[PDB]
């Protein structure tokens, strides 16, 4: 097997091995949760809670392109109430950087819509973005298309005008994936591609439960290491394929290191060598951020 042991410590030093030379993170709501983003997948989630306001038939109504097409004033309302505080990436976001920077980063794929992993300066052709992201909106017309950039919609989100095409006045939606919108063919193209190539899968922050990412950890080789950051376990099947083996006496290459994703990034740096990279990128940043 490739890791040496079942530990943080075991992937540790595969990572700074020769074989380790390409690294998937799988990226979710809980790489943000520090940012102060919740998590509206979550089943403790408040959101159902604070939709009653907008009067929707029923709540998922909110995540549905015709329903957005035909009444998009509650989707911009809450747009408003949900928008970020800040744009502060995470410890987390900025480990990825560190692995960026390295060359170790293959791929991040990424549950969040937030942009922060853009913001910590993963490039566009870095990221696989499952649900999309506000970083671009689109007019709806398919003869128009439209771009627009997110200074652009968070102008129109704060003012509470909804967002039209300034070249044909229809609608521009952000590009996040709503209920009955198709994936793009990016993702699977990716999929595709990164999955025969993967030395590390790197899965921080997410439970695994919601498509496409409940399909991804299955398409590794047999061989890759799997290491889980995450407050709880997750990624085994259900006891009713490729899902993850931590603790049965055949586990040979899966992780869970469990607690806040930052804290294990912190951890799995220092165990690098890279505590101290790792600590003047993220107080440097921070306090740029801070003054913005
Ligand atoms: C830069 C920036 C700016 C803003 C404004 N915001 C943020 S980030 C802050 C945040 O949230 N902003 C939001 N703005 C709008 C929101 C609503 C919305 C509507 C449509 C698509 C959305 O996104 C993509 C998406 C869609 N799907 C599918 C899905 C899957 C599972 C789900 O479970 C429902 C919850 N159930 C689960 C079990 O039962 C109990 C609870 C739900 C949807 N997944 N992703 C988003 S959300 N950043
Ligand atoms: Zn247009």
């Amino acid at each position: 097997r490739l890791l040496d042991e079942l530990t943080l410590e075991g992937v540790a030093r595969y990572m700074q091995s020769e074989r380790c030379r390409r690294v998937i993170c799988l990226v979710g709501a809980g790489i943000s949760t520090s940012a102060g983003i919740p998590d509206f997948r979550s089943p403790s989630t408040g959101l159902y809670d604070n939709l009653e306001k907008y009067h929707l038939p029923y709540p998922e109504a909110i995540f549905e392109i015709s329903y957005f097409k035909k009444h998009p004033e509650p989707f911009f309302a809450l747009a408003k109430e949900l928008y970020p505080g800040q744009f502060k990436p995470t410890i987390c976001h900025y480990f990825m950087r560190l692995l960026k920077d390295k060359g170790l980063l293959l791929r991040c794929y990424t549950q969040n819509i937030d942009t922060l992993e853009r913001i910590a300066g993963l490039e566009q052709e870095d990221l696989v973005e499952a649900h999309g992201t506000f970083y671009t909106s689109h007019c709806v017309s398919a003869s128009c298309r439209h771009e627009y950039p997110l200074s652009w919609m968070k102008e129109k989100i704060f003012s509470e005008v909804t967002p039209k095409c300034e070249d044909c006045q229809s609608l521009v939606k952000p590009d996040i994936v709503f209920f009955g919108e198709s994936l793009p063919a990016r993702f699977f193209s990716c999929m595709q591609s990164d999955f025969l190539k993967v030395d590390l899968l790197l899965v921080m922050g997410t439970s695994l439960q919601v498509q496409p990412f409940a399909s991804l950890i299955s398409k590794a080789p047999l061989s890759t290491p799997r290491l889980l950051i995450n407050k709880e376990k997750a990624g085994q099947s259900d006891p009713f394929g490729g899902g993850m083996d931590f603790d049965s006496k055949k586990a040979y290459r899966d992780v869970a290191w469990l607690g806040e994703c930052d804290q294990g990034c912190l951890a799995l740096a220092e165990l690098l060598g890279w505590k101290k990279e790792l600590e003047d990128l993220v107080r440097r940043e921070h306090a740029s951020i801070d003054a913005q």
